[PDB]
């Protein structure tokens, strides 16, 4: 179950965060790891598409090649707190999994700039128990977390040396359908 309510970051420039373009995952803290732990690498392009906020998200297991696509109409909170009901679609948003009550993230933008992010979200998922995921964001694939985001995660009570890294998993990111999906 998740824990924590995250605090959006003060001034939080929504335009910007929500321009169109690709985060890339480099660093991750998922406070209820499992046992063994699947790591996959994660993307997302958050937009906006005739006037409704939009996150499409691409996950890819570089062990096991599970990969899957999502897109989600965000409903607002308040300033950088979201709500997200997910489908699952293939790559093209053909979609796999239509959007249903209780499958929902919510998405909370801790700090951002121009090239940098911290995010807190909580899945909800059909009757599974999942818990709280932490998450350093660039718009680089694989740069390493600058001054800015680090002492974000440090003013938000974290401790970045428990995060795990992305950027040594050979990763590969599909960005061309990522950006397409903000529409589906
Ligand atoms: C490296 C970072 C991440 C890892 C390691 C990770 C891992 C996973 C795993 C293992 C699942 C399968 C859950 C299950 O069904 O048992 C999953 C699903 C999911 N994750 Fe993540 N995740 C990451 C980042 C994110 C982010 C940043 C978001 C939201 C912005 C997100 C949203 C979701 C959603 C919505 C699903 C369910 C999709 C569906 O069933 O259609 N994940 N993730
Ligand atoms: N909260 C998720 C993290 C990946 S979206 C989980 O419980 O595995």
């Amino acid at each position: 179950a998740c824990t924590k309510n995250a605090i959006a970051q003060t001034g939080f420039n929504k335009d910007k965060y929500f321009n169109g373009d690709v985060w890339y995952v480099t660093d991750y803290l998922d406070l209820e790891p499992d046992d063994v732990p699947k790591r996959y690498c994660a993307a997302l392009a958050a937009g906006t598409a005739s006037g409704k906020l939009k996150e499409a998200l691409y996950h890819y297991d570089p062990k096991t090649q599970d990969t899957f696509y999502d897109v989600s109409e965000l409903q607002v909170e308040s300033l950088g707190k979201y709500t997200a009901n997910f489908k699952k679609v293939d790559k093209n948003g053909n979609v796999k999994v239509a959007v249903t009550a209780g499958n929902y993230y919510t998405f909370t933008v801790m700090y951002a700039d121009d090239s940098s992010a911290l995010i807190h979200t909580c899945l909800h998922k059909g009757n599974k128990d999942l818990g709280d995921l932490y998450a350093v964001l660039n718009r680089n694939k694989d740069a390493a977390a600058g001054d800015k985001v680090k002492s974000a995660v440090s003013a938000a009570t974290l401790e970045f040396s428990k995060f795990i890294s992305t950027k040594e998993n050979n990763c590969a990111y599909d960005n061309d359908s990522l950006k397409s999906l903000l529409t589906k």
